[PDB]
């Protein structure tokens, strides 16, 4: 399995981790000091955000957005080789962030937004699509599902369908099943014990559970005690074959996803189910 | 449902349990490590640590009595937490289940003169440990027959298969290749029907991976007992107990949501 984008390609042989670098509030100098950071201490994507999807978030205006996020993305494609993702729902911000040199259209809202799903396939870039049930204002209360799996699964389906009749090819396109976006507890745990199962549909796999209430609700402690949780998820999923995991943590992810890598190499099949 | 029976209290294995190892003026800072252990969420205190590992120095019987026995004594009288014993000699043995051990932990699966026969006289748990530039044919099945020799060789000394737990051997006449392919595999040892314990923390197989000293391993340390804990490992050996336990209860919830209960 590959990816390519702007002249280059990436290998998904082998689990990658993807830096967080949020730019919701010198904020561009911090944020390439920042993504320094991240690239030496082995993050092969940088996952570059500027509106929070949090639960209970705002909207952020359009040019509130672009101004938080494509200086960011030019100056690290203008320094350094990583790829950059760029996590937005915005026409234009897909358009602008491709122009500048950006890898990854990470769209949280699967291109739900007027406009996105054209501007995605203009750009030619990889598309990840993410599940979530609602918008971020509304999703956490009161998830509900009578199956989660078979519901993120049928979400799946359908907006694989989706993208091929607006012209992105299968090939384009990563799955997430959006740990934290419209899920209990319970629900997120069904997911990751699941998710090798999502495997059938041959695409890639990114999760991003790093420091999420996934784990502090399950172990009781506030978003900077996470960092043991945060690893145990990385290397559940990473076990179960997912290409890429978005993390805070860097350098102890890559030596987490390192000794995944040597568990897999060694295996015969090269997954656990 | 997997449990083991000792000094009147039983171990419940439907879940990962993390053992902390303890390293034996003593005494007063030993109960002061074991309490922060089961502070940390410690279920079981391996005694020993240093004082025990491969290469250190023999000590004679009425030596590691002296360093053993009291420590031992101390955390049963003070705390519920089980407690393995790092012992190869027929004395320590006996005398360490007159104190309130629960768990007979020899590296060297009670090989010494005496030993199967004082471990079979206590009616304790007891850990069958394989050990030996290493070199094997098919290590994962040179591991297995070597289990079901141990497993013959402790039934014909009269110890009931219910006694067992088999480990492994991680980091023991093993270069990294032999580990990772034991890791890879461990889900396959539970054909025995017997408990599994693992001790991978901060040994080579993480170290030389990783290119990193000692005190820096505890993310790839934290990645094996995930990996291990996943597989349906009953019980991880660990330095950072903390930081285990923490994992141990994702792998829990996890294992919790699948019909499986367990990967393979
Ligand atoms: N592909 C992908 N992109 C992502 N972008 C984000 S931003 C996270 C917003 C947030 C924070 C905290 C919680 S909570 N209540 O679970 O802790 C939920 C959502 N996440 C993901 C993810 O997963 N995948
Ligand atoms: N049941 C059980 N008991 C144990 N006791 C020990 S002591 C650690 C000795 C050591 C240190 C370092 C390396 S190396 N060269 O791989 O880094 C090997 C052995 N370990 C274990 C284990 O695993 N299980």
């Amino acid at each position: 399995m590959k990816l390519f984008a702007q002249g280059t390609s990436l290998d998904l042989s082998h689990p990658h981790v993807m830096g967080i670098l949020n730019v919701t509030p010198n904020s561009l100098i911090d944020a390439v000091k920042h993504a320094n950071l991240m690239i030496n201490a082995g993050a092969t994507i940088i996952d570059v955000g500027g509106e929070s999807t949090r639960p209970g978030a705002a909207e952020v205006s359009v040019e509130e957005e672009l101004q938080r996020v494509i200086p960011v993305v030019e100056a690290i494609a203008q320094r350094f080789e990583v790829w950059i993702s760029v996590d937005t729902s915005k026409p234009e911000v897909i358009r602008e962030s491709a122009k500048v040199g950006a890898h990854i259209i990470n769209d949280i809202r699967s291109l739900s937004e007027p406009g996105a799903l054209e501007a995605a396939a203009e750009t030619g870039l990889p598309v990840c699509l993410m599940h979530m049930q609602g918008n971020p204002k509304t999703m956490q209360e009161a998830p509900k599902y009578d199956d989660v799996f078979a519901e993120v699964n049928r979400y799946f389906i359908e907006q694989i369908a989706r993208c091929e009749q607006a012209g992105i090819a299968k090939e384009k396109l990563l799955l997430d099943p959006g740990f934290g976006f419209g899920k209990n507890l319970s629900h997120n745990y069904s997911l990751l014990a699941r998710l090798a199962e999502f495997h059938h549909f041959n695409l890639p796999l990114l999760v991003g559970m790093s420091r999420k209430s996934m784990i502090g609700q399950l172990l009781n402690v506030g978003p900077s005690e996470r960092l043991s949780g945060s690893l145990a998820c990385a290397v559940i999923a990473a076990m179960q074959g997912a290409h890429i995991i978005r993390v805070h943590d860097v350098k102890e992810t890559v030596e987490a996803m390192r000794v995944v890598e040597a568990t897999l190499s060694a295996k015969e099949n090269k997954r656990y189910e």
